[PDB]
């Protein structure tokens, strides 16, 4: 006869789902629904310096931002909802480090996440899913290959293929290297093969 896995906020553990653990070298954001609990307490006091304004929807402060996106995508209805081509979404102003690679990565709120599914929250791998490679695009994030087979500057690729840039997994097909970062994970206590 997928898994869940937590990333420390840099500055609090976020819990994503991903039926590609394989990738987590190729994450480079998270972003959570707009609802999740933890968006509050994850939100900064300012801006970084030299924030990309594509990220701050027009805020002032992170505070403001956040819940000035809550409230306009309120004005949206089914016929947007169900519409997909479009990626918005609001940083937070924060970092998590992801797991894998002890790498600071940028956490937003997106619309394209639901707060009813999973856990909330996702790991965005833009080399690998087309909606984070959408969103990436959109918002000037980071693109990295992880799985050999495509070509990542046309589209995400979606297949079946070889690690490559993921340390310990370089050279592993995705079903080995799938187990592989399950077993480091669990080794850590920072994560679980899930249904
Ligand atoms: N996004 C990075 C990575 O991770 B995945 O994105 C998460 C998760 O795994 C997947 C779970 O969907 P499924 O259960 O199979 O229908 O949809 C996203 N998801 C997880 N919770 C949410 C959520 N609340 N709102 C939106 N979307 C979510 C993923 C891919 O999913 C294909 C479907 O399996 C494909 C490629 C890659 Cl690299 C990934």
């Amino acid at each position: 006869m997928g898994a869940v896995a937590l990333f420390s906020a840099r500055a609090v553990d976020i819990e994503v789902f991903t039926t590609r653990p394989d990738t987590l070298f190729g994450a480079t954001y998270l972003v959570l629904a707009p609802e999740h609990d933890l968006v509050d307490e994850l939100v900064a006091a300012s801006w970084p310096a030299g924030v990309n304004p594509l990220w701050t929807y027009g805020g002032g402060t992170p505070g403001e931002a956040i819940a000035a996106y809550r409230r306009a995508i309120a004005a949206k209805s089914d016929l947007e909802r169900q519409e997909s081509r479009e990626k918005t979404g609001v940083f937070l102003g924060s970092y998590a480090i992801n797991p894998a690679n002890g790498e600071p990565v940028p956490i937003f709120i997106a619309d394209y996440v639901l707060a009813g599914y999973g856990t909330g929250a996702i790991m965005a791998v833009p080399g690998h899913d087309q909606r984070d490679w959408d969103f990436a695009r959109a918002f000037g994030l980071p693109i990295v290959e992880v799985i050999a087979g495509g070509n990542i500057s046309e589209s995400a690729y979606t297949g079946d293929g070889i690690l490559v840039n993921s340390d310990y997994l370089n050279g592993m097909s995705v079903p080995a290297a799938k187990r592989a970062i399950v077993d480091r994970l669990e080794s850590a206590g920072r994560g679980r093969a899930r249904i």
